[PDB]
C-alpha cells in the first residue's frame, strides 16, 4: 500500500548550473532557501544566485552545510522559515543528503544539484547520515527535481567517480539477490524497477570509454545512478539497488571509526558478492578493472578482516530480508573469497 | 504534486480491542512492536497481546511512552529494531503522536489504538510534539489503519471529550477561512476535502444526546474527528480541519508555559472565530452550550489577555497563509469580541 | 492493482448553472463541447453558454443527445472534432450517462450537470445503456467535475426522486452484501468506500422532511447520490453502492421490454433483500413510507412474478460475487417474501 | 489530473511462452479467456493452455479474434462472461490492439502475448482500430502485463521487424516536436517519460548487429516498444512516443484504401521529419539504411504524392497540437524533401 513519486524535473547534460532557474521554473516555487557545500559557493554561488533571481524566484536564505549529524539537521530543519516553499541543495554527497533530510523533515519539495557523484543518495529515497556517531542510511523522500551538471562532475576529484561505479555496477548483484529472496517467499519483484535498474547498468558497462573523466561516461554514469534513485523510489524500497553487497557496507560503517566512500565499500563488496553468486562475474571484473577501480582501491589498505566481519554481520542490517548473506554456508564462501581471490589479496592488507 | 494514503483498517465501534488481532491481520504485518502510554497496558494490554500473538503475528517488543519530547523521540526511533515491520500505538493523543511520528522517521505503518478522542491527531498527517520546551505541530504521516474502541472511549476522562468536541467544531470556521483564502487566491480548495469535513461536522452536530457519555454521541463524535484526519490527507495539508482558530492555539502554545488542551483551546477560538466570520454562529453557540464545552471551560481560568494576543500573533503561525486573522481589521474586530462578549466575559 | 479519481469540482447547491462557468475554470479548459438532453436547452441552455464564454472557454459545439443506444454513442463519440477538451453533459440520467461514455471512449474530461438525480449514474464510474436493445451497467469513467443544481433538482417530476430514494436506501442492503461475501472469502472491503457510503446513507435516512421537495431534503439526497459515486471510484468497483439489491433490477432489464426506473426497481429491490438479510428492516420500511416512496410504487403494478424470476436469475449478472442472492436458500426465503408480506401484497400485482 | 498505471508483469526474453501460467500467476487471477490471433492457437495454443492450467487458473474461454472492427469488437466485448478475470490476447498487432480494447471496455485486466512487434501497440494505452472503415488510434488503457518471447519473434516475418524499427525510430523525432511544443507553450513535458523513451531508443540504435533476426537486435527492439508504450502510460498521452511523424502516418490512413503496416509508414515519416528538423538526421539515416529498412520500404511502391498529402494533412489529426507541421513553412519544406531527397526518389514513386 505504496505512493510513488516521480522526480518532476530531471536535467542531466551541459549548462545546467547557469540556467537553474529556468530548470526550476516548472515546479512554481515562489520562494526558496538554497544550502550549500562548504567551499560550492565560492565555485558556483553567484551565477545559481542571479539566475534563480532572473527567473522571478526570490531567496529567502542562503546557507552551508557543515555535516551529516542527525540532530544538528534536526535542528536546522525547524530553524527553517514557514514561508519557505523549497529547498536547494548544492554539493557533494552528504550536503545532498542532508538538505533532502531537512526537507523530509519539514516536508518541503527538494531540488537536488549534487558537485560529484560518489554515490545515488543525490537520486533517492534514502539519506545517509550520522546516527550516534556511526554513518548509518535512513529514510528520507526521493528528490522533486534532480540537476547534473556533467561539467561539473567532470572537475571533481576521481574518488568520487570511482565511488559512483562502485555503488552503480551493486545493482548487478542486488538484483541477483532480490530474485534470490523472491524464489525463498520472502519479497516480491517490483518488475518495472528491475527493468529500468538494469538497463541503467547495462547502458554503462557497454560504454567504450578512454578515460573516466570522459563526458560519455561521466553522463552514462550519471544517468544510471539516477535511474538507480528513481528505481527505489517505484520499488517502495531499496532493492532495486541495494543488496547483500550493500548489507556489507553497512555492517563495516557500525565497527569502522573511519570508513572508506560507500561507493568504494560498495564496490568491493559487490566485486565478492559476483562470485559467491557465481553470477555476471566477468563483467563486473572487467568494469572494475578497466576503470581503475581496483587500481585505486589499492591504495587504501582497506584490510581483508574488516569485510569478513562485515559479511558475518551483513544479516543483521536487514535481518527480515533474504539474500544470499542471509545464509551461513554462503557467508563462508564470501569469507573464502576474502582469503583466497586473487584480486582481493592484492587491493586488500 | 501530492500523494494520498487513505487508511487501509478503519474500525470504530464496540469489542475493537479484544479483535485487535483479526482486525489488523488485514495489513499482513508479521512483526510489530506495541507502544502503550502510561497506564493503559494495566487496562488492555494482556488482551491485546493475546489477541495479535493469536492472530499468528510476532511481537518485537512492547513499550512505554512517556512523553513527546523530539529528541528522545528521535532516538527512540532508531531503536527500533530492524526487523519489526509495524507499529501499534496504544493510549491518549501524546502517546498517539509520539508513535505516529517514529513510524514517520522509520517510515513504517502505523497503527492507532486511541483510548481517548482529544482531537484528530489519531486519524491525521500531523503531530503534535514538543520542540525547545514548546508544543507544536509538524508533519508526520497518516495512520495505516485506526482503531476506537467506543466502550473504551466512554470510559474517558470528560475532558477529553470536550476537547475533541472543540476539535471536531472548529471544521466549520476552517472551512469558511479555506474558503475566504481561495477567494483571495492564495490557495485551491479540495472539494472532497471540504465535503467530508463538512459532513462529518454536520452529522455530529445534528446528533441529539442526553450526555456526552453516550454511545451514540461518542460514536458520532469519533467518526467525525477520523473524517477529519482523513480529509487532511486529501488535501494534502490541514486546511479542511485548521483555519485561523488553530492558528490562535498554536500561537498561544508559543508563549504559554502551561497550555491548556488542544482542542480546549481550538474550541474557544472556533467560537470567537465565528463571531469573527458571521457565520454559523448560532450552530456552534448551541453546539458548544448544550454539550457543556462552556461550562466546563470556564473552570480552567484562561486568560482574555493570552486570547488578545494569540489573536495578534496567529497570522505568524503561517504567514504565507491568508484566513481573516492575516488581515488586521479583522483582529481588531477579534479582540473587540474577547473584550465584550457575553459568553467570554463569564468563562475567561 | 488499481487507480483512483476523485472528481476535481464538486458543487451542490444553489445558483449553480449560472456559474458553472467560473466553477468548471478550475479544470483549466480551453474548449468545450456541451451536450443535452432533449428540452434542457431550452431551459438552461443561454445561461449556461453565456457563463462558459464568459469564462473565456471556447465552445466547439452544442449539441442533444437523443438515446443510450451504445452503437448511436461509440457513432458519436468519434465524431467529437480532436480539439476539444472536455465533454459537459446536462440533463437527466440518461443524457449524462450517454456524454459520460462517450468521454470514457474519448478519454475526455467530463463535467456532470444533471437536472434530475433518479440515480447515481451522475456521479460514478459506471454507465448505464443500451446494448442489443436491453438496458445494461456497463464500465465507464467516474465524471472529473459534478454540479447539481437544487433548484433545477426542486423542479424536477416526483419520479426521479423516488427513483433516487430508493438507489440511495441500497446502500444499506449492498453493504451488508459486500461484509458477507468477504466474510466468504469472495472480496475484500475497502474501509474508507464504507465509511462514506455508510454516512452518506445514514445522514440522509435521519434527515427531518416536510415534503421530499423540500431544499434541505434534497440536498442531502443529491449529496448521498454523489457521495455513493465517489465510494465506487474509491472502491474500484460497484459493491459499495450494488448488492443483491442491485442484481435483482439488472436481472429485471434483461427479460423485461419495458422496465421501471432503475431506482425504482432497485427500491423495491432493497427492502426485500432488508427482509431477507434480516438487517435495518425497521429503517428501510420507515424511509420507503414517510417519502412516500412505496405509494408511488403501487401506481406502477409491477408484477410480483417479474421480481421472483428476477431474484432467481440475480446471480448470473455477477457470478463471481457471493450475495446473499448466491446461495438457493436465500433465494426461496426471497421468494416467499414476495408472496406474503403486506407491504408487497399492496404495491406489487 | 491523471493517473498512472505501470505494468504489473514485465517479461522479455526466452522460454516465455511456456511459462506464462507462472509468469501470470503473480496477478492473483482465478478465471481467463485466451483470445489468439488467426493460426496462432495452431502454433503455441497447447503449451499456453497446459501451462495456465497448471498453474491453477481456470480457462473460461478460448477463442479468436478475425478483425479489428470497433462494431464487431463491441459486440464481443459484452460477450465476455461476467465471471471471467482477466483476458489474454495472444497474436500480432491487431489481434491484440482488439482484445486490449474489450479489456477497455470491460475494465477488465489485459495480458498482451505478442507474437510480432510491429509496433508499440502491444504496450501502450492506445489501440489501431478500424472505424468506419479507417484505421484510426484511440484511446485504450496500457496493458497490465507484457510477455514477450524472443524466440518465437525471432520467427515472425520480416516485414514486421522492419515496421517495429520504423516506429521505434520515431522516439526521436517525436521528442524534439514535443520539445518545440512546449518551447511554444502549447504543452508540458514530462521529464521522466522523456528520459526512459531516449534511453530504449538510443540503446537499440547503439546495438551492433550482424541481422534483423539477431538475437540480442530483437531483445534491444523489443525493450524499447515496451518501453515507449510505458512512456506514454506515465506520460499520459502519446506525446513521447507520438510526433508530427505519427500524424503524417494517421493523416494517410484517412484518405488510402489500404495503408502500409503503421510501422512501415511511421519510418518512412520519422526520415522525413528529421530533414525538417535538421536533426538527429544521420542517425536516422544510418539505422534505417543499416536495418534494411529503406531497402524494404522500396519493394512497396508509396507514393510521393500521398506523402505530400499526409503532410499537408496531418496537422488536423491532432489541431490543438503544436507539432512542426502545425507551421505552413515546414510543411512547404517537408513537401520540397519528398520531391528532393535522394533516399524518398528512390524508395517512392
Ligand atoms: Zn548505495
Ligand atoms: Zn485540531
Ligand atoms: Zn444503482
Ligand atoms: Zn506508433
Amino acid at each position: 500500500s505504496h505512493r510513488i513519486a516521480i522526480p518532476l524535473i530531471l536535467e542531466v547534460g551541459n549548462n545546467k548550473i547557469y540556467n537553474i532557474g529556468q530548470i526550476i521554473k516548472k515546479g512554481n516555487f515562489k520562494r526558496v532557501s538554497l544550502y550549500f557545500g562548504e567551499g560550492i559557493y565560492e565555485l558556483f554561488g553567484e551565477t545559481i544566485e542571479k539566475s534563480i533571481k532572473s527567473s522571478n524566484i526570490e531567496i529567502e536564505a542562503v546557507e552551508t552545510v557543515k555535516n551529516i549529524d542527525f540532530d544538528e539537521i534536526g535542528t536546522n530543519a525547524f530553524k527553517i522559515p514557514a514561508e519557505v516553499d523549497a529547498l536547494i541543495g548544492i554539493g557533494g554527497g552528504k550536503a545532498i543528503d542532508a538538505v533532502k533530510y531537512m526537507a523530509f523533515l519539514r516536508k518541503l519539495p527538494f531540488i537536488s544539484v549534487p558537485t560529484s557523484t560518489s554515490n545515488d543518495g543525490f537520486s533517492s529515497p534514502v539519506a545517509s547520515l550520522l546516527i550516534n556517531g556511526k554513518r548509518t542510511s535512513v529514510p528520507a523522500k526521493t528528490p522533486d527535481g534532480i540537476v547534473v551538471d556533467i561539467d561539473v562532475i567532470k572537475g571533481s576529484p576521481e574518488k568520487f567517480i570511482y565511488s559512483g561505479i562502485g555503488d552503480l555496477v551493486s545493482n548487478i548483484t542486488a538484483l541477483y539477490d532480490w530474485k534470490f529472496e523472491e524464489e525463498n517467499h520472502k519479497s516480491i519483484i517490483d518488475d518495472f524497477a528491475v527493468m529500468i535498474s538494469k538497463k541503467s547498468v547495462n547502458s554503462f558497462v557497454r560504454t567504450d570509454f578512454k578515460s573516466i573523466k570522459d563526458e560519455v561516461f561521466l553522463k552514462e554514469l550519471v544517468d544510471s545512478l539516477t535511474m538507480n534513485g528513481i528505481a527505489m523510489e517505484i520499488a517502495g524500497n531499496s532493492s532495486p539497488a541495494s543488496g547483500a553487497e550493500h548489507l556489507i557496507s553497512h555492517a563495516l560503517d557500525k565497527f569502522l571509526p573511519n570508513p572508506q566512500l560507500h561507493g568504494i565499500q560498495v564496490g568491493v563488496a559487490t566485486y565478492i558478492m559476483s562470485k559467491v553468486h557465481k553470477h555476471r562475474e566477468e563483467r563486473i571484473k572487467k568494469i572494475l578493472s578497466d576503470t581503475g577501480f581496483f587500481n585505486y582501491v589499492k591504495g587504501l589498505n582497506m584490510k581483508k578482516s574488516d569485510f569478513k566481519r562485515a559479511i558475518s554481520e551483513a544479516h543483521l542490517i536487514k535481518p527480515a530480508r533474504y539474500t544470499y548473506l542471509h545464509v551461513e554456508k554462503n557467508c563462508e564462501t564470501a569469507k573464502e573469497i576474502v582469503d583466497t581471490d586473487e584480486i582481493l589479496r592484492n587491493i586488500l592488507v
